[PDB]
């Protein structure tokens, strides 16, 4: 199984695609992936002035 | 197991995982994870100005 340990105050955004449904949850939830469910992953800004 | 030792005024936030609840215990403590709770560690601003 793939799982990620979502942070408290943050939030995990994830598809199944063998399920046609969408579910985001935030708050610190341990998702647990179904064979076709994909992550959101964020590219985000960083650095220290800004990237 | 994995057990931090909180200090007096101090305050450790963990979440378990497993069990979908989330609990903060402030005060000194003896904190115990249950096989899937996490810390939080969380990254300070130090040195001498300031980083």
């Amino acid at each position: 199984v793939v799982s990620y340990r979502v942070p408290h105050n943050a939030a995990v955004q994830v598809y199944d695609y063998r399920a046609k449904r969408a579910r985001v949850v935030f708050g610190p939830e341990l998702v647990t992936l179904d064979p076709e469910e994909q992550f959101t992953v964020l590219s985000l800004s960083a650095g220290r002035p800004k990237r």
